[PDB]
């Protein structure tokens, strides 16, 4: 993936709250991740790619290659299995971790990077445009 390459800034959020819910996340974690608007900055250096998250909730940071998985420790603190694909243009990236999952699609739509947050039946949408 490359045109996803950029900054990006959080512009809206559907269902955030939900999704870190039925991930398992605690109340005052979700209260500070919630209110957060962070910005997105995805590089490329071969087949390696950056995703950062910046925000005065938490920063995050994974570098990866497609089809590798590798471990993650998210904003919440867990620690997952994460493998990130892409399909159709679309970056696909599934975290498991205690027999269950959740998936995070990152897509290109227009000049926004949309991210669906999926568990189970919770779908969270986040919008972002560049910086
Ligand atoms: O606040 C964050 C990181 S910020 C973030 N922004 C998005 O648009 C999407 C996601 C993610 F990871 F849930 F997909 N995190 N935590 C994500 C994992 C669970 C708790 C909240």
């Amino acid at each position: 993936c490359d045109a996803f390459v950029g900054t990006w800034k959080l512009v809206s959020s559907e269902n955030f709250d939900d999704y870190m819910k039925e991930v398992g996340v605690g109340f005052a974690t979700r209260k500070v991740a919630g209110m957060a608007k962070p910005n997105m900055i995805i590089s490329v250096n071969g087949d390696v790619i950056t995703i950062k998250s910046e925000s005065t909730f938490k920063n995050t940071e994974i570098s990866f290659i497609l089809g590798q998985e590798f471990d993650e420790v998210t904003a919440d603190d867990r620690k997952v299995k994460s493998t990130i694909t892409l399909d159709g243009g679309v970056l696909v990236h599934v975290q498991k971790w205690d027999g269950k999952s959740t998936t995070i699609k990152r897509k290109r739509e227009d000049d926004k990077l949309v991210v669906e947050c999926v568990m189970k039946g919770v779908t969270s949408t986040r919008v972002y445009e560049r910086a």
